[PDB]
């Protein structure tokens, strides 16, 4: 019944305090939504850096409410010069008139001010493929986290065509189970939960975006 | 240059053979269009079951041609109340003006005419989730290869969410990785492509479609 508004979330640095719309897509029932945060590791923090309150609030049928997300004063212990991960989780509590199962568990990036982000940046096309047995060593030199969801020989491949997703680290790099292609297309995952497209082009063994 | 018409193919056991569509988007240029088959641990495989013709083509700036799939004899050795999978594999030559690079490398299905499907039918319905520590036991009782892009506890998170793609055998069962969502939403790849999406109900352990 109580839904999110994005499979995924970025925390602005550079602001206090964000927030996420929530809704009990239930008419007819009343529904509480729980609400609270993981580090990295995905094991839940109480209190900081990041907050997320209220922890359980009710919402009457069709209600339309929101969680706040913000920050304590030991947010600054974290690194400024990369993003930082964490994970929202929601779950909704039906009448009692009636395990712990979630709602929808989200990404959370911090992003330091240091780095903040222009609207439609792109960053994703600084990756370098290195082919490899098997598949490629892909890198990440941004200080950012690059979720990579496609990589096919074509645009409508690395679309439709199925592949292992992986989440790269700020400047690391992955090795992933891939066939040699010509003209390797790769496929992120942006901030809004787009998935766009990134055409590169080889010479050798490393492969670079056009 | 040369390009598939499909990210993947259904081979009609009921027929002797079919066709897919390529074109060199090179208009300019006249390219060499490479193909072959490989059997389900990929090694290619020269004189059938299945077989790929012609291996080597010509296509003029612009052209439009096609590659032919046929089945031997022997394609009667093949279960016939399964599915068997085969990889269908392009490759450019360009002018010689100018490492094995593929253009793109699908998978192909070969379904008995035994367990032959009608227009728009749906069997991924039948998978059963097992909740498991970590994730989920997928189970496949259908003699077809399903496989799951998404999975996520909302539908529009079966789809922009990450998910690591897995392809269960016919009448098979796989363990992935997952959260435990209190209904649980699966994506999965069609015959031409698609990405449609399941809705889930569970019961304890045991989730199942509506
Ligand atoms: O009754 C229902 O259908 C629902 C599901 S069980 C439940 C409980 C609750 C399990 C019994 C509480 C009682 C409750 C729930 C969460 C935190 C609380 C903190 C302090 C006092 C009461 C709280 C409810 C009333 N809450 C709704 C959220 O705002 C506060 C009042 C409630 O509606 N319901
Ligand atoms: O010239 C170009 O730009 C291209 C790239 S290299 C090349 C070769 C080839 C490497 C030299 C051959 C010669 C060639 C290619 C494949 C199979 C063959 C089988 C028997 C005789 C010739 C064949 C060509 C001519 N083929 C095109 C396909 O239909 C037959 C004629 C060609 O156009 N090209």
């Amino acid at each position: 019944a109580v839904s999110l508004d994005r499979t995924r979330a970025v925390f602005d640095g550079s602001e206090k305090s964000m927030t996420l719309d929530i809704s009990n897509d239930n008419k007819q029932l009343p529904y509480l939504a729980q609400a609270w945060i993981e580090n990295e590791n995905q094991e839940k923090i109480i209190t900081g850096p990041v907050i997320a309150t209220p922890p359980v609030q009710r919402l009457d049928p069709g209600a339309k409410s929101m969680v706040r997300l913000s920050t304590t004063p030991d947010i600054s212990k974290l690194p400024q010069d990369r993003e930082s991960l964490f994970y929202f989780n929601l779950r909704e509590i039906p009448p009692r008139s009636e395990q712990i199962a979630l709602q929808t568990k989200i990404k959370l990036f911090y992003r330091p001010a240091a780095i903040k982000t222009r609207p439609n940046e792109v960053w994703q096309d600084q990756l370098i493929l290195n082919k490899v047995s098997g598949g490629y060593r892909i890198e990440n030199p941004t200080p950012y986290y690059v979720t990579v969801i496609g990589l096919g020989g074509s645009e409508k491949q690395a679309e439709e065509g199925e592949f292992e997703t992986v989440m790269l680290s700020p400047r690391s790099e992955q090795t992933v189970k891939s066939a040699n292609y010509n003209t390797p297309y790769l496929s992120y995952i942006n901030d809004y939960g787009g998935r766009p497209v990134l055409s590169f082009i080889c010479n050798g063994s490393r492969c670079s975006v056009k």
